C-alpha cells in the first residue's frame, strides 16, 4: 500500500497509478508573477452555517474530518464553479520542522502546513460518481504559518491524542469549519488533481491567499500522529506531503489585482 516513505512514497506512486505523470496534477507551485487575474471568475461563496460534523479519523495517511453530505448543508459556490459542490471533509498536510509541511507553495516558499477542505460537484449525484469527473470536486486550500493560535483549531488537535494510530476514530460533533478560514477570500485557482492515490484529475483547485495563523503548540499535536496501526512499530505521521509537480501549460489564475 502506498505512503511517503523511501519505498512507497511519491516517485513510487506512479508505478500503481500511471496518472501520476499526466498533463494536470498536484500540487505545483504557485507564481505570483504569471498567475493572472481573470474577471470571469465570480466571487467566492462559502456557505458553511449549516455545516454537521459527524466524525475525526486517521487512515494512515493523515487525519481527515467527515460532514455529512446528504443535503445542500455547508457548501461552497461561485468563484470559477458551475453549480453547487457539498463539502465532505477537511485535512491537513504537514513536515517534520515548521520549515516545510505545505504541498503547494507560493513563489517558492513552503509554509508550515497546509489544509484541504474538498467538496464534491452536486451534479453528478454522488461523491463517487463526482471524483471520476474532470470537474467532479473543488478542494479549497488554506496555508497554516506559525505564529498566534488558532482558536477554531482547538477542538480539532485536542482530540488527536485519541486517534494516534492507523485506524481509529472517534465521534466529532458541532465542529463549525468556519474557524479555519482566514479573513480574507482572495484566491489563486487552476486544474489539478488530488494530491494522493489514485492521483485522479478531477480537481478544481482554490488556494486563499492568505494563510491563517496557528501556534507553534497547535502544529506540534499533528506530529504525535502515527502512520502505523496499533500494537505495530510507531512510524510518526510528518511529511505526508507531495512534492510540486509541472505545470505543463495550464493557467493559474487570481481573483485579485
Ligand atoms: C478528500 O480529498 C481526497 C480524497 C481522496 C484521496 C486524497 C484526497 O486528498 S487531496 N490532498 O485533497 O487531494 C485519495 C483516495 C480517494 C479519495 C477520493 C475518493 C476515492 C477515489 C474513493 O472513491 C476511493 C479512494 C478515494
Ligand atoms: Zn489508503
Ligand atoms: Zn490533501
Amino acid at each position: 500500500h502506498w505512503g511517503y516513505g523511501k519505498h512507497n512514497g511519491p516517485e513510487h506512486w506512479h508505478k500503481d497509478f500511471p496518472i501520476a505523470k499526466g498533463e494536470r496534477q498536484s500540487p505545483v507551485d504557485i507564481d505570483t508573477h504569471t498567475a493572472k487575474y481573470d474577471p470571469s471568475l465570480k466571487p467566492l461563496s462559502v456557505s458553511y452555517d449549516q455545516a454537521t460534523s459527524l466524525r475525526i479519523l486517521n487512515n494512515g495517511h493523515a487525519f481527515n474530518v467527515e460532514f455529512d453530505d446528504s443535503q445542500d448543508k455547508a457548501v461552497l459556490k461561485g468563484g470559477p464553479l458551475d453549480g453547487t459542490y457539498r463539502l465532505i471533509q477537511f485535512h491537513f498536510h504537514w513536515g517534520s520542522l515548521d520549515g516545510q509541511g505545505s504541498e503547494h507553495t507560493v513563489d517558492k516558499k513552503k509554509y508550515a502546513a497546509e489544509l484541504h477542505l474538498v467538496h464534491w460537484n452536486t451534479k453528478y449525484g454522488d461523491f463517487g460518481k463526482a471524483v471520476q469527473q474532470p470537474d467532479g470536486l473543488a478542494v479549497l486550500g488554506i496555508f497554516l504559518k506559525v505564529g498566534s493560535a488558532k482558536p477554531g483549531l482547538q477542538k480539532v488537535v485536542d482530540v488527536l491524542d485519541s486517534i494516534k494510530t492507523k485506524g481509529k476514530s472517534a465521534d466529532f460533533t458541532n465542529f463549525d469549519p468556519r474557524g479555519l478560514l482566514p479573513e480574507s477570500l482572495d484566491y489563486w485557482t487552476y486544474p489539478g488533481s488530488l494530491t494522493t492515490p489514485p492521483l485522479l484529475e478531477c480537481v478544481t483547485w482554490i488556494v486563499l491567499k492568505e494563510p491563517i495563523s496557528v501556534s507553534s503548540e497547535q502544529v506540534l499535536k499533528f506530529r504525535k500522529l502515527n502512520f502505523n496501526g496499533e500494537g505495530e512499530p510507531e512510524e510518526l505521521m510528518v511529511d505526508n506531503w507531495r512534492p510540486a509537480q509541472p505545470l505543463k501549460n495550464r493557467q493559474i489564475k487570481a481573483s485579485f489585482k
